[PDB]
């Protein structure tokens, strides 16, 4: 359909737990040449590969009611790219590699979910993933959300090598925020040796 670059809002990064003491968690934290996924605890920040599993914690310490769901949606890092839509690049929203569910001009998508649902706001053109909250089982601490992003930082057009943050919010039934966190993502090649070189940067700051 006709394409709407900018958004009129922004949707807040600000952290937020909630009534349900809602936080995120990621698996790990290590660098080796062969990881697809890692996370950095000092930069908050997520490191990947192109399409590879994504897997994101979501911690409570109270159950939610029924019919809670959890979404994600980018936005630009740079306030002054903030209003820009955060789409696929030409390429890949036109090298049909959709799995059946996910629109292909969406950046991230939700994996191994049936009832994961894609939203193009008609009012903010705004790209987001939905996922019903699911309790954990029992036993288990946490319930996990596996997200793939689309597009990573050497693409031509889309993201543009711009850094781009994830927000995650727990919303109820009803669309109201119940909480909200976010990272930083940066979608490339090698990201266990980005994030060595980043975090030493940062070290040396
Ligand atoms: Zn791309």
């Amino acid at each position: 359909h006709h394409h709407h670059h900018h958004s009129s809002s922004v949707p807040s990064q600000k952290t937020y737990q909630g009534s349900y003491g809602f936080r995120l968690g990621f698996l790990h934290s290590g660098t080796a040449k062969s990881v697809t996924c890692t996370y950095s605890p000092a930069l908050n920040k997520m490191f990947c590969q192109l399409a590879k599993t994504c897997p994101v914690q979501l911690w409570v310490d109270s159950t939610p009611p029924p019919g809670t769901r959890v979404r994600a949606m980018a936005i630009y890092k740079q306030s002054q790219h903030m209003t820009e839509v955060v789409r696929r690049c030409p390429h890949h929203e036109r090298c049909s590699d959709s799995d059946g569910l996910a629109p292909p001009q969406h950046l991230i998508r939700v994996e191994g979910n049936l009832r994961v649902e894609y939203l193009d706001d008609r009012n903010t053109f705004r790209h987001s993933v939905v996922v019903p909250y699911e309790p954990p089982e029992v036993g288990s601490d946490c319930t996990t959300i596996h997200y793939n992003y689309m597009c990573n930082s050497s693409c031509m057009g889309g993201m543009n090598r711009r850094p781009i943050l994830t927000i995650i919010t727990l919303e109820d039934s009803s669309g109201n925020l119940l909480g909200r966190n976010s990272f930083e993502v940066r979608v490339c090649a090698c990201p266990g040796r980005d994030q060595r070189t980043e975090e030493e940067n940062l070290r040396k700051k």
